[PDB]
């Protein structure tokens, strides 16, 4: 049992036949919260069970809401759990190479024989130390014979990713459709890695306005740029040379650039106003880049007991 | 500076001429939030940052949905901030004696004289020892010069309950449109006047199904009840005589007929799960009314510093 299934099997909510399953609620749960404490208790299933749980993908919605809109009556098992959470953090222009990757050539579309490849594996990589699910009865039909096509698998990608940010972004707003921008900085300041966020907060309580406000399309827009960073860093690192630090418009010209989502004044004001430490009006690379390095906010844990490790390190290299 | 002033200038966010203000959201946290932790700083106004905030009635919709479509371009002071908080408590059949309270027969419909009147009293109890706001600029035009009439009043009373009915169901269930049985379970469990909550957690956790959900009109539908619980309780007190436990059957028919607010099966079956300490199928009214007593959840706070005293309270009536 390694990490990433008990991890699943930790936030599931269905065993059948000594095999934990999950449903959406639980997969947004994983996604959005650290921790989950489980009041219940697991329960076992029938084939009524099963027929009781798939009878929502009939009445769904195949739009950009699918999740919520499923809301408990869905069946998800650990290879469709591990393939929707690399799903969540790739970036653009790696769809189509991951529907590629997807198929062996003998298939231009993908039938299911090779999602079955993807649980082979799967099984291989435990075994060496039948039942449908809801994401199969979305891609297949319910006989079983059915060809995904690329826009499809894409379409989908995007539907999920969105649905992701519009669920952050209700969870961090309290419902209201706009949220302030101290609610944008401790979102922000929740995933960088420092252990003084006494200077921001000394910045977003000085240079930021009492009252201001974001809307949703442009969270939507920092969060692809932030799941771009990535390739934002590797066309900056040419500026970086020289130690030139970037003022703001440079800045948006070139996210504009090199992650196709143009971002507003409003967040990069405040970004530049929670992150300039200097007196300059704006700041190298440094502190941006270096401080927001992980990306693997929103759940996504990797407990590989990295505290001990990581205190180590810290007194090895603090020099 | 009394009590509830010291909470409206806590939770207030803008001041003017030496006198705090409030906008809807800070109104909506107040109600639905206990503490709220300031990141930033008040803000002083002139004319124009009067009129940029009211400038958002004009687009505003007045129906069912109002202050999460204001957002933070409105302004609410004390009186009128006082006056929502009495509509928030106020039960059916009240709400036609309240218009006519709020207007000596003068004038059958209501001119903002009577509102003048209200701020009147306010100003009498306090020194005894101009300012345009969104909610009159909502019942009264811009010019000032317009009536109110009765049914005006009667929707505007339930759009606000219902808006916060709603409020709480979305930050009770996360975001999805189908909450857990387990979140009713614990947004009840949270204002009951119990000091062990381990008998309700064994209730749910052995007779309660392991997955189960709550749809929105049912859960606007308890919310009526609990708010017309004395009238309920008023006409249930002849039941309580000979000290008869009533089952489910005759427990729906009397909310039905002394509340108008009809229930499900689900809702019932669960609140007879959590709150049945004995064995028998049905519990008499002890529990549910004794324990269900205060009804003043949902911020509301009474902090008459009732800490020394109920301790004191609890070591004298303890037998």
């Amino acid at each position: 049992p390694s990490l990433r299934k008990q991890r699943f099997m930790q936030f599931s909510s269905l065993e059948h036949e000594g095999e934990y399953y999950m449903t959406p609620r639980d997969f947004l749960f994983s996604v959005m919260f650290e921790q989950m404490e489980r009041k219940t208790s697991v329960k076992k299933l029938t084939k009524k069970d099963i027929e009781d749980t798939l009878s929502g993908i009939q009445t769904a919605g195949c739009g950009s809401t699918f999740f919520r809109d499923l809301g408990d009556k869905g069946l998800i098992s650990y290879t469709e759990y591990l393939f929707l959470l690399t799903i969540l953090t790739k970036p653009h222009s790696g769809f189509h190479v991951a529907f590629k990757m997807l198929d062996t050539d003998g298939n231009e579309m993908i039938e299911k024989r090779e999602f079955f490849k993807l649980q082979k594996i799967i099984s291989k990589q435990d075994d060496l130390m039948e039942i449908n699910t809801t994401l199969q009865m979305r891609f297949f039909g319910k006989r079983g014979q059915r060809k995904l096509h690329y826009k499809e698998f894409r379409r989908f990608m995007e539907n999920l990713q969105t649905e992701i940010q519009e669920m952050e972004f209700l969870q961090f707003s309290k419902g209201l459709s706009f949220m302030r921008k101290e609610d944008f900085a401790e979102w922000l300041l929740f995933f960088t890695n420092t252990e003084n966020k006494d200077i921001y907060w000394k910045n977003v309580r000085e240079k930021l306005s009492a009252g201001e406000s974001i809307s949703l399309d442009e969270f939507k827009s920092f969060c692809h740029f932030t799941t771009h960073l990535e390739d934002f860093a590797i066309a900056m690192q040419m500026f970086s040379l020289a130690h030139r630090p970037v003022r703001l418009a440079e800045f948006k010209r070139a996210v504009k650039v090199a992650t196709g989502q143009e971002l507003s004044n409003n967040i990069l004001d405040t970004v530049f106003k929670i992150f300039d430490l200097d007196g300059d009006e704006c700041l190298s690379h440094e502190e941006f880049l270096g401080v927001l390095k992980n990306r693997m906010h929103r759940g996504l844990w990797v407990p590989q007991h990295q505290s001990i490790q990581e205190y180590w390190k810290c007194v090895k290299k603090e020099s």
